[PDB]
């Protein structure tokens, strides 16, 4: 029986009801291996505290995403880069310690207008999106696979722009985590059910990058 290390409250990634896209992906992997699926639930030292499989974190990567810029639709048209001069007077929200914070300090985007959230709402990224919907901030810098679905649930239209022009890097490949023969069997599953896994990522508005 496939045992997956997952979070019972971490939408859009996973939830105990099985509604996250990593639950759908773990269900695809279990069906491919002709086996049942069970979870060891724990809240996100998650790894060594936790089962046999981690869906998102190594095996061959099955998608590549980036940190994104999120803003209310129509307020910062064509916003693509962190050095855009329109951000100098904007309230910016970001999770403290995340990779983009080095570029913010590099561009002197520091101080009062920078809302650093510590890593009411299910996740900290959900709160940042909610603060953006309630105009408590004007710009949100979050991990793509989380912000895409969360923006769809916010209630106000938003623009999700992947950060591709920032010189640490802000783009990351995502693989499964684990026994290199077991990693070999999982790489086989990712290679076969690629079209099904990629369709699940698109349904949850996960920004997908090439290469």
């Amino acid at each position: 029986v496939l045992r997956v290390c997952s979070d019972p409250g971490n939408m859009p990634f996973s939830e105990r009801k099985g509604g996250g896209f990593e639950n759908k992906i773990a269900q695809i992997v279990a069906d491919e291996l002709k086996v049942k699926l069970r979870y060891y639930w724990l809240t996100q030292g998650f790894v060594r505290n936790t089962c046999d499989l981690i869906i998102g974190t190594a095996t061959n990567p099955y998608y590549r995403s980036a940190y994104v810029l999120v803003a209310r639709k129509g307020e910062l048209a064509d916003l693509k880069r962190l050095d855009d001069p329109r951000l100098k007077d904007r309230q910016i929200g970001i999770i403290a310690g995340t990779p983009p914070s080095n570029r913010l300090s590099e561009l002197k985007l520091v101080g009062e207008r920078i809302h650093a959230y510590a890593p009411k709402h299910q996740t900290v990224a959900a709160e940042v999106i909610a603060d953006l919907a309630e105009k408590k901030i004007d710009v949100a810098i979050l991990w793509g696979p989380a912000a895409g679905w969360l923006a769809k649930q916010s209630g106000v239209p938003m623009d999700v722009v992947p950060l591709l022009h920032e010189p640490p890097p802000l783009t990351f490949r995502v693989s499964m985590g684990v026994e290199n023969d077991w990693k070999r069997s999982l790489n086989t599953v990712l290679r076969k059910r690629k079209a099904d896994i990629e369709a699940v990522l698109r349904e949850y508005e996960v920004p997908l990058l090439a290469e």
